[PDB]
């Protein structure tokens, strides 16, 4: 994954969103860049740099942590996108940027051809979000862990319409409820404790990789 030169592909997209794992340091009690390093071993697809709030990292500290979170990604060949930070994602030269509900059209014209990915959780924000150029958008919360928790309902409508937009399911994700996400017809799962607080994220990843590749066949 290097210099993007055109709009990434929906199908290396929907590749991508498989085991999407989003992280910060206040999302482990282990050493943070160690869990990113043991998700992407483990079989993570992509990863997300989110780091904000709490007791986060500010400042050369939360770039330093970047860096090593990125050079993990680059080790593994995994694509490394930041939380709605874009001046970082562009002095880093990041994958992409993932944005919530910040304006879509504006991060599209910063970024050139990076991945951009957008929240959303109504069909409208959905559609706009598909208008405002991105690549994909994540739909949710699903599960329990802000917004109201909308199941795979929303997911389920997305596809009925008709719309082929690649679609990551967000909120209270784990091991046990992955398989519903992926039936109704998202092209990944995202998580953050399922792995970031598992005792082994590696093997937690793996499952999630052996998972998930399962129920895409599937549906």
């Amino acid at each position: 994954h290097g210099i993007r030169m055109t709009r990434i592909s929906r199908e290396m997209m929907k590749e991508l969103l498989s085991v999407y794992f989003i992280m910060g340091s206040n999302n482990t009690k282990a050493d943070p860049v160690t869990v990113v390093q043991k998700a992407l071993k483990g079989g993570a697809t992509l990863y997300q740099f989110r780091e904000k709030g709490g007791d986060a990292l500010t400042g050369e500290a939360r770039i330093k942590f970047a860096e090593k979170a990125q050079a993990a990604c680059r080790e593994a060949g995994v694509p490394f996108i930041v939380n709605d930070d874009v001046e970082l994602a562009l002095n880093l030269k990041a994958d992409g940027i993932h944005i919530g509900q910040a304006n879509a059209k504006e991060v599209r014209a910063a970024i050139g051809d990076m991945i951009l990915g957008v929240a959303a959780h109504t069909m409208s924000e959905v559609k706009q979000a598909e208008e405002d150029g991105a690549d994909y958008v994540g739909l949710g919360p699903i599960y329990p862990t802000t917004r109201a928790v909308q199941g795979v309902s929303l997911i389920e409508a997305v596809r009925r319409q008709g719309i082929s937009i690649p679609i990551v399911g967000i909120g209270g994700i784990t091991i046990d409820n992955a398989a519903p996400v992926i039936q109704a017809g998202a092209d990944g799962v995202s998580m953050i404790s399922a792995i970031s607080q598992a005792e082994d994220p590696e093997s937690a990843a793996r499952k999630f990789r052996e998972e998930i590749q399962t129920y895409k066949t599937g549906r």
